[PDB]
């Protein structure tokens, strides 16, 4: 199966998922000097006041926190989006070293990790339909740098030892994703794709300019997870990021400056 290694990593994915070589692949390098300020973009509206987390899961590729998306609770709207997108899950990608781990880059700068909050377009009724459509998903991306601890991340960090291996889950209720946001909602936006197979071109990317700070100890705990399942040989879950893909004809828009 696909993964992040020499044998089955990003450079191999095209053989099972030919859209890997498509015209709107993600992530990309964000060249801050060619991005266009767009005074017509709206401020993002991130409404997470009624978010209901359910569960945290080690998928064998990453870990994800899942939300009850059976009602209009936690929604993203505004900015470049038409309509209303419902929060389904967040997850992270991270490095073996603090020097790498993010999927998007900024003027070629790699961050230690990248948080993705995945939302689906409620015009399509549910996630499984939405992920098939060109404007099905909106993913909010937030860079992590290593520095001061992020207090709102600690509840996540502390549960990871209960989901060390592929397929493990744990109840994860009452987690507030507002704790993971930076102060500023200034963003870049561009049309792209899932960054993991099946690499579908269904994503409007919204990448915040301001990183959040996490401690060395918090990211260290991400790196103790395992790609493998229980009772299989230990492979640390590190470097689960796809490198930047060709921008092709696309324009990155900035909400600011
Ligand atoms: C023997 C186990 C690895 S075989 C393999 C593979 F090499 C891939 F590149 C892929 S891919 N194109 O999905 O990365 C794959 F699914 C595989 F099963
Ligand atoms: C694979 C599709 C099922 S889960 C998923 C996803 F929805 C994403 F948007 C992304 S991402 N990285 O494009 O936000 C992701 F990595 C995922 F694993
Ligand atoms: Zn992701």
């Amino acid at each position: 199966h696909w993964g992040y290694g020499k044998h089955n990593g990003p450079e191999h994915w095209h053989k099972d998922f030919p859209i890997a070589k498509g015209e709107r692949q993600s992530p990309v390098d964000i060249d801050t000097h060619t991005a266009k300020y767009d005074p017509s973009l709206k401020p993002l509206s991130v409404s997470y006041d009624q978010a209901t987390s359910l569960r945290i899961l080690n998928t064998g590729y990453l870990f994800q926190v899942e939300f009850d998306d059976s009602q209009d609770k936690a929604v993203l709207k505004g900015g470049p989006l038409d309509g209303t997108y419902r929060l389904k899950q967040f997850h992270f990608h991270w490095g073996s070293l603090d020097g790498q781990g993010s999927e998007h880059t900024v003027d070629k700068k790699k961050y230690a990790a990248e948080l993705h909050l995945v939302h689906w377009n409620t015009k399509y009724g549910d996630y499984g339909k939405a992920v098939q459509q060109p404007d099905g998903l909106a993913v909010l991306g937030i860079f992590l740098k290593v520095g001061s601890a992020k207090p709102g991340l600690q509840k996540v960090v502390d549960v990871l030892d209960s989901i060390k291996t592929k397929g493990k889950s744990a109840d994860f209720t009452n987690f507030d994703p507002r704790g993971l946001l930076p102060e500023s909602l200034d963003y870049w936006t561009y049309p792209g794709s899932l960054t993991t197979p099946p690499l579908t071109e269904c994503v409007t990317w919204i990448v915040l300019k301001e990183p959040i700070s996490v401690s060395s100890e918090q990211v260290l705990k991400f790196r103790k997870l395992n790609f493998n399942g229980e009772g299989e040989p230990e492979e640390l879950m590190v470097d689960n990021w796809r490198p930047a893909q060709p921008l092709k004809n696309r324009q990155i828009k900035a909400s600011f400056k």
